[PDB]
DNA sequence: AGTGTGAG
DNA sequence: ATCTCACACT
């Protein structure tokens, strides 16, 4: 069933207001109440980074000062992420993420895609489950939080699910729609286990590829899951913004919109594959041709040890690193965080990083990074690493006066790679 | 390849 | 993210 890109069952799981839920687990009084998670900033109580769904009803959004949100939601409760060596401390979140990932790994192999989301390949689990119950159909009681995109044509959810279930093939075990339905069953079980063992809620999307799973996950949030079938793709794409498709959120997507004069994914269906290749190249033209028809093949890649570990910090405008002392201090601060993480990495995976990449951005440069250089990473010593990084970046101070740094630095980035 | 692009 | 990480590209 590859010709129609219905060969796999893929799901994407995304935690609802992840940081808020981890905080609600520590301090119970914040549960089922409007609350938020802020990064302490002296001005206005600090910026808000995670908002509960209860608080979103009052118009609360991320990137807005706590006091202004207070005005919008006076009952609003606050949780504050600790700050360390100029950045947020996410140990708590990484550990909760690991908990959930381990729980998901029991049902099918996963691909960790971020701190709060992961792809799941259920093809094998769907086959094995298909043999386990044959002939008896699938009752709606196994899909308490599943939405069937496009149907019908909390009450609506049940009516659409009934219309979906009444038409599912029963005997053809290779039926794409049946495989998706079973995948949604397994995801319902997965999420039930996750809640039971951690108290966390989440959403999921079930379809045939990563792109459709990602779109399906966001259709019915929170604490709900959405199944997007191949037959529902035309309707779903009829008004789906091109820039909302995974990998098309940047320049390529903008280019498609500008060159073809279209806004929705579904409009790409009218162009021929040769036209798309003549305008975007063989590879992107063919990819777009199949993607606008719901076909995509990026495989779900199991456990993978990260290829890099790094951290950085930006110093915009006034904050730009101007003296030599400042650059030395921030390099040391970054290296100390790096050391902490590299140490945990070596403890958990018995591998050591052999290369240190230093990257910096000078004030006034439009590029993301002004330059990058590499040196050996022999010892997990923040002090040593700080001096090595300084040595590769020292040439960049184009000023004979030792009293300052020129041009100033607006970004410092340290990264450990070449693991072995 | 080191840079640029993009997902989260 | 008003950061972490992956990887495509002669
Ligand atoms: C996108 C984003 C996320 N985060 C953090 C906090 C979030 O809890 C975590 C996951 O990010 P998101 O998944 O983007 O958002 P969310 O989990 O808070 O809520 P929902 O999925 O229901 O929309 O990463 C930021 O601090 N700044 C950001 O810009
Ligand atoms: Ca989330
Ligand atoms: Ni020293």
């Amino acid at each position: 069933h590859m010709a129609t890109g219905q060969d796999r069952v893929v799901a994407l799981v995304d935690m609802d207001c992840f940081f808020v839920q981890v905080e609600q687990r520590q301090n119970p009084h914040l549960r089922n109440k409007p609350c938020a998670v802020v990064q302490y900033k002296s001005w206005k109580g600090g910026g808000i980074i995670a908002v509960s769904y209860e608080a979103r009803a009052f118009g609360v959004t991320r990137s807005m000062w706590a006091d202004d949100a207070k005005k919008l939601c006076p009952d609003l409760l606050l949780a504050q992420v600790r700050e360390s060596r100029g950045k947020a401390n996410l140990t708590k979140y990484r550990e909760a993420s690991v908990e959930v990932m381990e729980i998901m790994s029991r049902f099918a192999v996963i691909e960790r895609a971020s701190i709060d989301e992961a792809y799941v390949d259920l093809t094998s689990a769907v086959q094995e489950r298909l043999q386990k119950l044959q002939g008896q159909p699938i009752s709606a009681d196994l899909l308490p939080s599943t939405y069937i995109e496009g149907l019908p044509q909390e009450g609506m959810r049940k009516q659409g699910l009934f219309q979906w279930l009444d038409s599912l093939q029963i005997d053809n075990l290779t039926s794409p729609d049946l495989q998706l339905t079973v995948g949604a069953v397994i995801v319902e079980e997965m999420r039930a286990a996750i809640e039971r063992e951690t108290g966390f809620q989440c959403s999921a999307g079930i379809s045939h590829n990563k792109v459709l799973a990602k779109l399906a996950c966001g259709l019915n949030k929170p604490n709900r899951q959405t199944l997007v079938s191949h037959g529902s793709v035309p309707q779903l794409f009829s008004q789906m913004p091109i820039r909302k498709i995974r990998s098309l959120g940047g320049k390529l997507g903008a280019s498609v919109i500008e060159i073809l004069g279209i806004e929705y994914m579904g409009e790409l269906t009218q162009f021929t594959e040769s036209q798309l290749q003549s305008h975007f190249g063989e590879k992107n033209g063919s990819w777009l041709y199949a993607m606008c028809r719901g076909i995509e093949h990026d495989p779900v890649k199991p456990r993978q040890l990260p290829k890099t570990i790094g951290c950085s910090k930006n110093f915009p405008g006034k904050t730009a690193l101007a003296t030599r002392e400042q650059v030395q201090w921030w390099l040391l601060q970054l290296a100390q965080e790096l050391e902490e993480r590299l140490t945990k990495d070596r403890n958990d995976n018995d591998r050591v990083a052999t290369q240190l990449v230093v990257s910096i951005r000078v004030q006034g440069d439009k590029r993301l990074s002004s330059l990058r250089r590499c040196c050996a990473l022999t010892r997990y010593d923040a002090h040593k690493m700080s001096h090595d990084a300084f040595t590769v970046i020292k040439n960049c101070n184009t000023s004979g006066i030792q009293t300052e740094w020129s041009p100033p630095l607006t970004m410092l980035f340290l990264c450990a790679t070449k693991f072995s």
